């Protein structure tokens, strides 16, 4: 609508990378999607749930990791795919338990009930994932 201006709730950080704040309306919401699904390369593989933040990650396992790109979704979720051959991997699994924590700017972990999983943000953001994902930890699981 006129004057509703919505990127107003977007915070861009980088070309595949952006998060967003979280008070808008429902109807604001619907608009976002919208914005979304027209725009998105990454919204076929988060089951039509609004990102609210994403961004490369390298996901450590065995000796070394593979870069994946990293989705917070409402729900919530946390997905990561695959983004040279643009496909869904798997899910970080949301419960109360989910925490994550910053090791320095760069590497972060998000622990859950029987995983750990370790990731690498080489653009120094990743107290933003964790402040982001503990944002959605306290809207989901207090209040």
């Amino acid at each position: 609508p006129l004057g509703s201006n919505i990127e107003q709730y977007i915070h861009d950080l980088d070309s595949n990378s952006f998060e967003l704040d979280l008070q808008f309306s429902e109807d604001e919401k619907r608009l976002l999607l919208e914005k979304q699904a027209g725009g998105n390369p990454w919204h076929q593989f988060v089951e039509n749930n609004l990102i609210l933040k994403m961004g490369p990650v390298d996901k450590r396992k065995g000796l070394f990791a593979r870069r994946r790109q990293l989705l917070l979704t409402e729900g919530p979720h946390l997905y990561y795919v695959d983004p040279v051959n643009k496909v869904l991997k798997g899910e970080i699994p949301w419960s109360q338990e989910l925490r994550p924590e910053a090791k320095n700017f760069k590497t972060f972990f998000v622990h859950t009930p029987n995983r750990t999983y370790y990731l690498m943000d080489p653009s120094g953001n990743a107290h933003k994932w964790c402040r982001k994902i503990q944002e959605v930890w306290r809207q989901r699981y207090q209040s």
